[PDB]
């Protein structure tokens, strides 16, 4: 359809203050009556426009009188000549059976359930669906007591009764007016797992976790992280909770990962359901991410929330933020500030380059959907990460405060937080703010000079940002540019201009700036970007010295597996083109060396030694590159790997035996101890096969947990070793009729390096565990295979991009959401060789060729075309 623009935001011409609604449930057709109580604040001649989608509409009345004077157009209701102030009633059916999209009211499972962000509740009933009209709730749900036994909306339970005919009602009322994206309703059996959590002020709220039956096994973990999150929250910006209730339903089939509705969340199964021998240790901090996630926007998201959807980022950027903090207070920081930039840089910058290039906060969105993205999720928070950097905590905190003590009850804008930051502080945030309009990542580039006869050090750094298919024109911007200064001994050189100490984070404002630093009593090895400290491309000539320095003496440990980055990113980028003309791969010894000493360093975090001992990902090895290789790629990591297998084997099976646990615990030491066992044994498999097969096959028929069981299982994969199809099999054996543990099986069969794995993934289509109406079950095979196999997925003859469009032919009409995730592998064309373009571009216009196209799909299609 048509898009909408950030710059024609206008106040809306009615209001709605009050909202009371009937669901008569049934899944083949539910009945909704919605009475709202409603404000023309616009001129007396402006209709009211209602959004409306795929509603049947029964009945109007205004103020008890059937309405006349109103009419139905392309998703909208229209009414006229109305009273200034008014009842509303609308009676509308829906039909939730038939919703395979999972926007909306639609069934999982035997359950009912609700998704309305952004713009699902239109799905549900007639409404002002935009997130600057907040309204009181109430809720009233009737249903068959046998089939729905449970019915739960938003706030607390305030009525309920029995019907003839086996039907039975509960009614629910929150008090906090919300955006309806919030609203929710959940029907279906369940276990119930019960705890209660007590609030820093005394406040008692009851906790209840709805899980399907017979799951009340893997549920303690959950709520032991919403517990810690309730906490931390507490402890770390002073936010209790405001009502006496907490609700979280986990479903199978939904879209997202969890949705932060007030009162009661609705979470992928995903991200809530672990045990020890069915969830590695990824899956517990997920969790623990996710259910935190879900609880801080119950602050940064409801209390305040969005005036319109361009202001996305001002409660996820923010949101994201907050569980990257709670992650890193109650585990290793270092491991998740590093695991967030490999997010940053493998696959952020690649969309900031991409044909779907935005600002944080975007300027035109045709689907919203399309836009909880990499960009406003994880470089949202940087962002809000610069301004921490830039403020402090104590002047960060304030302006926390004082956004809340502002705009609490209401929906504000990502300026209007800047701005709370800005005036508690009294640090100037100007310049900053074109980080929200500014899309594309900057590029740093840094020059140094040491002068010893004055004992200077100059700093001239330098930044831009290219252009990017959505904006042609851009602009310096306020990156706060961290360093620190080290020299022969290791010890950190004291920063200062004229005998006056100088703050450690520069703020390179202008396209070129000079730095120059006094008292530098020996030429330093320099650490720049500390801890990323803005999100950007640095450009600095460090001699493979420097960096080997670097991973033996910076102070950070970010620094450490930074350095080690950069050093190995060199020589990645030299064997690709090594690869590309048949060469073997070539490494110096002085190289290995370096990772060799991180092995046998007694020192080291293990935690550290395991991020250091993972190579990068094949997408984060893309960034790399101008063109990419995908193949070049994927051999050459599998080379890289191979060689330093060989290069380190005593010392890597060394290390594999030491950190040997006979205890299974989820806690920070012990998986840091099992992270690098593990990156060892990969390392391992790739050496000498027999040695190998043995280690692996061991370890997984002996493992007590998912981790251990897993690594080994995705090694055999990996480097195709003989007992592979043995324990591929007794996987599938053990676990198909568990699809959160056989997404793990789909996603090693998808990224597969073997010659025939499109072969297997299209059988794979017919497999007992995989089903095309669950959203988890696609991403685990055909998201994993197009998105995480690129070298597969980008085969020489097309064949990946053809099946491909398949899968996406019966999305586009089954879910769109889905497809939209799907088709992102296939936008990124302008990146490859003209050949593999060319047959992108193809299946491109074959998908924007298809019989009703979502509009889901049709805004990244026609960009990438364009
Ligand atoms: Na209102
Ligand atoms: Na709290
Ligand atoms: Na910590
Ligand atoms: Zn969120």
């Amino acid at each position: 359809p048509q898009a909408k623009y950030r710059h024609d935001y206008r106040a809306p011409d009615y209001q709605i203050t009050d909202i009371d609604l009937t669901f008569d449930l049934d899944a083949q057709k539910t009945v909704v009556t919605a009475v709202s109580q409603a404000v023309r604040h616009g001129a007396s001649d402006a209709p009211l426009r209602l959004n409306g989608e795929d509603l049947k509409l029964v009945s109007v009345h205004i103020n008890d009188e059937p309405w006349t004077a109103w009419k139905e157009e392309e998703g909208a209701l229209v009414i006229s000549n109305l009273p200034e102030r008014f009842t509303l009633k609308i009676i509308n059916e829906i039909s939730p059976a038939a919703n395979t999209a999972l926007e909306g009211l639609y069934q999982s499972g035997d359950a009912l359930c609700t998704q309305c962000e952004a713009e699902g509740f239109r799905h549900i009933t007639y409404y002002l669906d935009r997130p600057d009209v907040l309204a009181r709730f109430t809720t009233k749900i009737i249903a068959d007591k046998i089939k729905y036994p449970f019915l739960l909306s938003n706030g607390n339970r305030v009525a309920q009764g029995e019907l003839e005919n086996g039907r039975h009602w509960v009614q629910w009322q929150d008090p906090f007016p919300k955006p309806c994206y919030l609203f929710a309703l959940v029907a279906g059996d369940f276990d119930v797992l019960r705890d209660t959590f007590t609030t820093r002020s005394g406040r008692e709220v009851a906790l209840e976790l709805y899980v399907d039956r017979g799951n009340l096994d893997r549920a303690p973990w959950a709520m032991t992280s919403l517990k810690n999150s309730m906490k931390w929250d507490e402890e770390r910006f002073g936010l209790e909770y405001d009502l006496d209730i907490y609700m979280i339903v986990a479903v199978d089939f939904f879209n997202a990962g969890a949705m932060e509705n007030k009162g009661l969340n609705i979470f992928n199964s995903k991200y809530v359901l672990a045990r020890t021998d069915t969830a590695t240790d990824k899956d517990y901090l997920d969790i623990e991410r996710v259910i935190g996630h879900e609880y801080f926007h119950n602050w940064t998201g409801n209390r305040v929330t969005c005036r319109d959807w361009f202001q996305l980022s001002l409660k996820e950027g923010l949101t994201v933020f907050r569980d990257q903090e709670f992650s890193s207070d109650l585990g290793s920081r270092a491991v998740n500030r590093i695991n967030n930039v490999r997010t940053m840089r493998g696959l952020q910058f690649a969309e900031d380059a991409s044909p779907m290039a935005h600002p944080i906060r975007p300027d035109m969105v045709i689907e919203m959907n399309n836009f909880y993205t990499l960009t406003v999720y994880e470089k949202g928070a940087e962002v809000i990460r610069m301004i921490h950097t830039l403020l402090g905590e104590e002047n960060f905190q304030k302006g926390m405060q004082l956004y809340f003590e502002r705009h609490d009850g209401s929906a504000a804008t990502c300026d209007d937080f800047v701005q709370a930051m800005e005036d508690a502080s009294n640090v100037d945030l100007s310049h900053f703010r074109r980080w929200y309009s500014q899309s594309g990542t900057p590029i740093v580039t840094v020059k140094d000079d040491y002068n010893p006869e004055t004992e200077q050090y100059t700093l001239t750094i330098s930044q831009r940002t290219p252009a990017t298919p959505d904006q042609a024109e851009k602009q310096p911007l306020h990156i706060p540019f961290a360093i620190e200064l080290y020299d022969n001994e290791g010890k950190v050189i004291p920063l200062q201009k004229g005998g006056h100490p100088v703050n450690s984070v520069l703020n390179v404002t202008q396209a070129e700036q000079t730095f120059v630093f006094d008292n530098v009593y020996f030429q330093p090895v320099p650490a720049l970007l500390c801890e990323f400290s803005a999100p950007v491309k640095l450009e600095y000539k460090w001699s493979d010295q420097q960096l080997t320095f670097l991973m033996r003496h910076a102070r950070n440990d970010f620094s450490r597996w930074d350095a080690a980055q950069s050093l190995l990113a060199t020589y990645i980028k030299l064997n690709v083109a090594r690869h590309q003309q048949g060469q073997p791969l070539s490494l110096p010894v002085h190289v290995a060396d370096a990772f060799r000493a991180v092995l046998l360093d007694e020192k080291i975090d293990p935690a550290l030694a395991a991020e250091i001992l993972t190579l990068p990902s094949v997408n984060e090895m893309a960034e790399l590159f101008d063109i990419i290789d995908p193949i070049a790629i994927a051999e050459v990591r599998e080379a890289l790997t191979r060689t330093l297998a060989t290069e380190l084997a005593d010392e890597l099976l060394a290390i594999y035996n030491a950190n040997y646990q006979s205890e299974y615990r989820v806690e920070h030491e012990d998986i840091a101890k099992r992270t690098l066992r593990n990156a060892c044994l990969r390392f391992l498999a790739f050496g000498e096969t027999h040695l190998a097969d043995v280690l692996v096959s061991k370890q997984f028929h002996e493992a007590n947990n998912m981790t251990d069981a897993l690594a080994a299982l995705s090694a055999a994969v990996a480097a195709q070793l003989p007992c592979r199809d043995a324990l591929m099999q007794e996987y599938d054996d053990k676990w198909h009729q568990n699809g959160l543990v056989m997404d793990k099986w789909f996603i090693l069969q998808a990224t597969s390096p073997a010659a025939n794995v499109l072969e297997t993934v299209r059988g794979l289509l017919q497999h007992r565990s995989f089903t095309m109406s669950n959203p988890n079950r696609i991403r685990s095979l055909i998201g994993a295979f197009a998105g995480s196999n690129p070298a597969a997925f980008h085969a020489e003859d097309g064949s990946g991009y053809l099946f491909l469009v398949e899968m996406l032919t019966d999305l586009n009409s089954r879910n769109p959401q889905v497809a939209s995730r799907l088709i992102e592998p296939l936008i990124r064309l302008k990146r490859y060789d003209a050949k593999r373009q060319e047959k992108m571009r193809a299946a491109l216009e074959q998908l924007k060729g298809l019989e009703n196209l979502s509009g889901d799909l049709y805004e990244k299609i026609t960009k990438a075309l364009a």
